[PDB]
């Protein structure tokens, strides 16, 4: 319970000191994910959880100093709530559509589904975070940001577009999503500016759903997505045509 919860805060170095860290882990993490964290802190590839970056309905982010690739390395730490609408992202993807989703088993199937994407889009070139490792409902990658501090989202820009390269930016965005779906063969499926980060250049994240192209929704949730994208470009400047730019990211 509160017992088992501050065993493994103290375990993990999650001090009060920190700030509200401590109050926000011990809230949104329940025992047996705080277990999991240690199990990875032990096997060595966490040295040192840190801040809260995100807290949401489906997944929790947190900062992590860890080791992959035998180099330390900044980490985001995305956590799926051990407790429903995303199934057509699940079923219908046919490399878990003649699994068993066990309800028990179902988040951890999410994960990896996450992960295995992750690994998918960066090899194909596509500007994701690097993915480490994962066990159980814990995803280890790439921190996007520096000094602890995460690069900013698209909407966390807002105006601030304006002071960049917007027409760029939205150029990188449609390139990544070309990639993605030429090379990588997946559509994000929920891309918006709620989920593309940008430091030099774009990066995108929350690839939990996206899907093969085999999935038969797949040329619908792209088209959404390049909507999405267009629309979202359209508030600070950048004059786009739908069709011109699902063609580029199609091929035709
Ligand atoms: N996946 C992931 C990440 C999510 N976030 C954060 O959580 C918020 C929720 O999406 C987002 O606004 C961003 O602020 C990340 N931050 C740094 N590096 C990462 N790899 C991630």
């Amino acid at each position: 319970d509160l017992k088992k919860i501050e065993s493994y805060l103290d375990k993990l170095r999650i001090k009060e000191k920190d700030g509200e860290e401590r109050k926000i882990y011990a809230e949104v993490l329940d025992g047996r994910t705080l277990k999991t964290l240690y199990k990875l802190s032990a096997k060595g590839y966490i040295t040192a959880m840190g801040g809260v970056i995100s807290t949401g309905k489906e997944a929790n982010v947190f900062y992590a100093d860890g080791v992959f690739d035998g180099k330390p390395v900044a980490m985001a730490v995305k956590i799926y709530r051990i407790e429903d609408k995303m199934d057509e992202y699940l079923y219908g993807d046919e490399r878990f559509d003649m699994r068993r989703i066990s309800p028990k088993e179902k988040v951890f199937i999410w994960t990896e589904k996450e992960f295995r994407n992750l690994e998918r889009a960066k090899e194909a070139g596509v500007s994701v975070p690097q993915p480490y490792t994962y066990m159980k409902n814990v995803l280890l990658m790439e921190f996007i940001g520096e000094d602890e501090l995460p690069a900013p989202t698209l909407v966390e820009l807002g105006r601030e577009l304006k002071e960049l390269d917007v027409e760029g930016i939205f150029n990188d965005v449609v390139e990544n999503v070309k990639r993605l779906y030429q090379e990588a063969e997946l559509v994000h499926a929920d891309l918006s500016e709620y989920n593309i980060m940008y430091i030099d250049k774009v990066y995108f994240i929350d690839m939990g759903q996206a899907v093969t192209l085999r999935h038969p929704m797949a040329e619908s949730y792209l088209e959404r997505d390049v909507r999405n994208i267009i629309r979202f470009f359209s508030k600070y400047g950048v004059k786009a045509d739908f069709e011109e730019m699902l063609k580029e990211v199609k091929g035709e």
